[PDB]
Order: C-alpha cells, then sequence, then structure tokens
C-alpha cells in the first residue's frame, strides 16, 4: 500500500466534513447527493422547517428537494417510502441498548395514532423503535415531541453510525459480565454530539454497526458488527478487547475480525472516534457494495487498518488484544422469554413476545401502562423483536401474569414464535421481494401445529438480499424471492439457509435450496425440524 493512499480524502469546512476536491473522481451517486447539499444542514441549520411547507409534489419536481426527502432526511432518521406508502416516512430512532421509557412509548404511539390505518410501529433487529405513518409537514412538531421526551433520530440511516447494541439484560441480570447500559449510552452521546448532530462522523463512505457485550450468551452479536467490544481484562485492568468489519449484504457476508487491540474502558469512546475517523478518511466511495469498512481492513490488511486507528489514538496509544476475553465459552444462550429473576433481590424481569415486532398504538399504551403499574416505567426492546418489561417487585408477578394483553404478547409462546424473526418487508419497504410478516406468523403457526420440538430453533424471515433480518445467523432462514409454481405461474418463495450459529461458537449460514415456493415451506420446514432439530409429529 502505497503512503499517497493514506492521505484523507475529507476535510473539515465550515462545521461539517466534506470530501477534498482532489477525491471526488468515480464517486457514487449517493456522494454526489451529500456533496450537493450538506444532509445534517436539516437538522443542524432547521432546514427541514421550510422543506416541510412545500407540498410533497412540487418537491418531487426538482432533484435537490427531492433528495432532501429520499436521502438527506435519512440522516434525520426520516424514511421516506415512496414506492409502497408514497408522502408517509418511517421514523427510526438512536435507542442506545434497546432501552425506553414509557413516557417516551406513550408519546410515539400518539405520533402514530393520527395516521390511522397507516400508522403503526415496529421493533427492529437492532433493538430499536421505527414509527410509521408520518407525514412531511408534521414532521418540525414530531422532531420538538422526540427532544421533549429525550428521545433523537438521528444519524439512523444511510452513511451514519446505527443504533448502539448491548446487552439487553444489562444491570439486572445476575450472570453479566458487565453492564453495557453506560457504553451504549456514552456512545450514542458520542455519534449524536449529545442529540445536537455530530457532522465528523456524519459522512462516512457506507452505514457502520457498533455493539458492546455484557452478556456471555452475547445477545449482542458481535460477530456481525462493525465494530464490537468485548469484555476483557489485560494486565489486571478492565477494558475490551475490539472486532471489527463485520457485515451483511447482498454480496458479501463476513464475520468480525480481531484488531488486535485492547482498551481500558475509559478509552470506549476514543476508539470508536479513531476507527470512525479512519473509515471516513480512508474508506472507498465508489461502488456501494464495497464501501462497508471491511473492504477498507482487506484493502489496508488489518494491520495496515490498525495503524490508521493507532496514529488518531490520544497520545497514539492503542495497545494489543488481551490473550483472553471475559466471555465464557462454555455456555448456553438463554431464553429471556417469560419471568426471571434481577441480581436485585425481590425483584424480576418479565420477557414478552411481540409477534414479528409488529405493534400499534393501542398496544404500545397499554405495554407502557403495565411498565408502570408493574416495573418501573421501562420497557426493553430486543434484537429478536421481542420486549422486556425490568424492575417488577416479584410478588406482583401473579397479578401480571393474568393480565389480558399477555394473552397477545405472550411470556410464554411456542417455542418456534420466541425464536421467530422477520423484517419489514414489502407492507413498507421498496426493496422487498415477499410480504415477510404476515406470511411468516402464518407459515410458523402452521409448522408449530404439525411438530413439537424442545429445541429453540431459530426462524428468521428477510424480504431481499439486504438480510435486514439477518438470515445468515439462523437456523433455518428465508430470503424473499419471485420464484414459479407447477403451472409456471409467478409466485413469492423463499431461498432457505440453514447453518447460522451464534452465541461464542458462531458461524454464517448459506442456501441451503433456493426458489421454494412460500405456499410449499410449510411441509419443508417440518421435515427439517423432525430430520435435524428433534422435532416430533402430532
Ligand atoms: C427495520 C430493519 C429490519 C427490521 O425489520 O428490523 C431494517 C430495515 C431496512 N433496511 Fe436494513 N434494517 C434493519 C437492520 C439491518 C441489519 C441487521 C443488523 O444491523 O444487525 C442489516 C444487516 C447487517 C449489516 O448491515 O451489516 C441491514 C442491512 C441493510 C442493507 C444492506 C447493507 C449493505 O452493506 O449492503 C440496506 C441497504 C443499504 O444500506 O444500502 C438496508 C436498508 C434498509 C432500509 C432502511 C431500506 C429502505 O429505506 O427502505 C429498510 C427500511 C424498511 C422499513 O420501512 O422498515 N439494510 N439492515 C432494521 C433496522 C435496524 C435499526 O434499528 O437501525
Ligand atoms: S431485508 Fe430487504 S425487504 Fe427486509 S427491510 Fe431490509 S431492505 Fe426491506
Ligand atoms: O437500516 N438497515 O440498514
Ligand atoms: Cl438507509
Ligand atoms: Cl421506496
Ligand atoms: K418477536
Amino acid at each position: 500500500v502505497a503512503a499517497e493512499r493514506l492521505e484523507p480524502r475529507v476535510e473539515e469546512k465550515d462545521g461539517y466534513w466534506i470530501l477534498k476536491e482532489q477525491f471526488r473522481k468515480g464517486i457514487n451517486p449517493q456522494e454526489k447527493v451529500k456533496i450537493e447539499k450538506e444532509p445534517m444542514k436539516l437538522f443542524m441549520e432547521n432546514g427541514i422547517e421550510e422543506l416541510a411547507k412545500i407540498p410533497i409534489e412540487e418537491i418531487d419536481q426538482s432533484k435537490l428537494t427531492k433528495d432532501d426527502i429520499d436521502v438527506r432526511l435519512k440522516w434525520l432518521g426520516l424514511f421516506h417510502r415512496r414506492k409502497n406508502q408514497y408522502g408517509r416516512f418511517m421514523m427510526r430512532l438512536k435507542l442506545p441498548n434497546g432501552v425506553t421509557t414509557s413516557a417516551q412509548t406513550r408519546y410515539l404511539a400518539s405520533v402514530i395514532r393520527k395516521y390511522g390505518k397507516e400508522g403503526c410501529a415496529d421493533i427492529t433487529t437492532r433493538q430499536n423503535w421505527q414509527i410509521r405513518g408520518v407525514v412531511l409537514p408534521d414532521v418540525p412538531e414530531i422532531l420538538k415531541g422526540l427532544a421533549e421526551v429525550g428521545l433523537t433520530s438521528l444519524q439512523s440511516g444511510m452513511d451514519n453510525v446505527r443504533n448502539p447494541v448491548g446487552n439487553p439484560l444489562a444491570g439486572i441480570d445476575p450472570e453479566e459480565i458487565v453492564d453495557t447500559r453506560p457504553y451504549t449510552n456514552l456512545l450514542s452521546q458520542f455519534i449524536t454530539g449529545n442529540s445536537r448532530g455530530n457532522p465528523a462522523v456524519s459522512n462516512l463512505p457506507r452505514k457502520w454497526n457498533p455493539c458492546v457485550v455484557g452478556s456471555h450468551d452475547l445477545y449482542e452479536h458481535p460477530h456481525i458488527n462493525d465494530l464490537a467490544y468485548m469484555p476483557a481484562t489485560k494486565d489486571g485492568r478492565f477494558g475490551f478487547n475490539l472486532l471489527v468489519g463485520g457485515f451483511f449484504s447482498a454480496k458479501r457476508c463476513d464475520e468480525a475480525i480481531p484488531l488486535d487491540a485492547w482498551v481500558p474502558a475509559d478509552d470506549v469512546v476514543p476508539v470508536c472516534r479513531a476507527i470512525l475517523e479512519a473509515f471516513r478518511d480512508l474508506g472507498f466511495r465508489g461502488n456501494r457494495q464495497k464501501c462497508r469498512m471491511m473492504w477498507l481492513i482487506d484493502e489496508l490488511g488489518v494491520e495496515g487498518f490498525r495503524a490508521e486507528v493507532e496514529k488518531r489514538m490520544p497520545q497514539q496509544q492503542l495497545e494489543r488484544a488481551s490473550p483472553e476475553d471475559l466471555v465464557q465459552k462454555q455456555w448456553e444462550r438463554r431464553d429471556y422469554l417469560g419471568v426471571h429473576p434481577q441480581k436485585q433481590e425481590g425483584y424480576s424481569f418479565i420477557g414478552l413476545h411481540i409477534p414479528v415486532g409488529r405493534v400499534q398504538a393501542d398496544d404500545m399504551d397499554e405495554l407502557a401502562r403495565l411498565a408502570d403499574e408493574y416495573g418501573s416505567g421501562e420497557i426493553r426492546l430486543t434484537v429478536e423483536q421481542n420486549i422486556i418489561i425490568p424492575n417488577i417487585e416479584t410478588s406482583k408477578i401473579e397479578a401480571l401474569l393474568k393480565e389480558p394483553v399477555l394473552s397477545t404478547f405472550s411470556p410464554d409462546p411456542p417455542i418456534l414464535m420466541k425464536g421467530l424473526v422477520a423484517c419489514t418487508g414489502n407492507q413498507f419497504c421498496g426493496q422487498a421481494i415477499i410480504e415477510t410478516k404476515a406470511r411468516s406468523l402464518k407459515i410458523t403457526e402452521e409448522v408449530q401445529r404439525q411438530v413439537s420440538l424442545t429445541k429453540p430453533v431459530r426462524m428468521h424471515w428477510t424480504g431481499c438480499p439486504n438480510t435486514c433480518a439477518q438470515v445468515q445467523v439462523a437456523d433455518i432462514g428465508f430470503m424473499g424471492c419471485l420464484t414459479r409454481d407447477k403451472n409456471g405461474k409467478t409466485v413469492e418463495g423463499a431461498d432457505v439457509f440453514l447453518g447460522g450459529r451464534i452465541g461464542s461458537d458462531s458461524h454464517l449460514g448459506e442456501v441451503y435450496k433456493k426458489a421454494v415456493p412460500c405456499d410449499d415451506l410449510v411441509p419443508l420446514v417440518v421435515d427439517l425440524l423432525v430430520n435435524n432439530f428433534g422435532a416430533v409429529p402430532r
């Protein structure tokens, strides 16, 4: 690698970071959008106020403003559903560690309630909230309303640092390694500039996913994050070994690799900053399929990339990885659904199944009511698109289990539902090839009617090769495709994946059988469960 390759390609100009004039050749169209107008100005210079007043039909008549609503608004967490729900915006938060309050939940419910049939909300595979139905004229008021209740939607889409994932049992599990909340909180504060915007990390070549591990279970999926903090003691000091570059895409899925770096616990933010600066400064900005950070690591080599991180650390210090980390390889991932005692004597948490992560406003209000009546007004989201209500006095559990809403959001649903994960799909997502959420529920219900089993089989449904629902981690994964029935008619189908493992002994699954019509999946899956996962026909 020539020394010229290491020249930073972006520069700070008037509070924002822009590609240098000599590093603009051959850039992709998204890079051109970012140069044409700085997306962060919509928030930081209140550009949204005037934009929101322009009728959408008028907005669509010019490239600049159409790009504002279709692309730049993703820096404010707003996602125009142009193809499948025209004129409506999905809105996505920052929610470090998946932690929400009842007041925040009620606020979000109040926003979606306004939109009637166009509104609903979803828990995401980064333990985050998305709300739906938003119209552009309401955006300024919603941004103000979010801030009022202590929420931000900043930098949650496009070429930004995505939701910092942590241990859903942080602070409450007797078996936790380290409470991840302080760290994910710090990361989110750093990323968003304390909810004011942080332009230093908002012009990346591509999206970038961070997580902080605090569980032996590895609930945080460190193997598939761009930066994963693995708790590790080194030379008598608590800190983190760092894994880098994990990612999924249509073209390529790769597990994170060791940076060969350990940082003291207090250096979590400094090293996040150093890694992001190196990625921002040096990353490829051509073909979008080759812009994730792993591609830079491969170009420089991991040692070459490490040197770039090291030079950007305070005092240019970056220790080598600790020989061992604190995560115990002797471990079985634990079910968190149901009632579990906390480390605080006399308290329990309850994990509740949210079918395919989908809720309506009334459901949100009810969950918020439960968290207030039974817990501490806290609702935690999980990456399987479920919830945990922590901090419940154990003597209240008997009454809680009788609450009518628990018949819908159950502490003990059938085992296949416990592990079911599904992306948005074509109800709202323009890239989706198939409908996912309704279909996956229907198929799973039919499968479980036919077989019983005791193994916690994890089934993931994703609507297109972007694999937002992570089919490569599943015991059985389903990737949307179009295929053909016996008469040659177009039908929805799935490419079926097998081989995904999570926890310490992680492994990426691969296509097992292509082009299976969705209407033919039940017998295939029933047989796979009996033959490979110990299921028994009813
Ligand atoms: C909501 C969510 C799936 C869900 O049902 O839970 C989701 C939904 C979408 N993803 Fe994703 N992704 C979601 C997690 C993921 C993950 C999983 C993860 O983070 O562990 C991945 C795979 C892992 C990874 O990225 O390394 C993922 C890979 C993508 C990709 C492919 C990235 C790539 O490098 O090629 C895109 C397309 C892109 O960014 O170019 C995409 C694009 C999109 C968009 C924003 C596309 C769009 O504008 O329509 C989807 C919005 C649909 C909608 O209305 O909801 N989404 N997306 C997840 C939101 C997470 C969050 O709260 O921030
Ligand atoms: S996997 Fe495809 S269909 Fe599903 S939410 Fe992601 S982009 Fe949309
Ligand atoms: O928002 N899915 O990258
Ligand atoms: Cl995006
Ligand atoms: Cl679209
Ligand atoms: K779920």
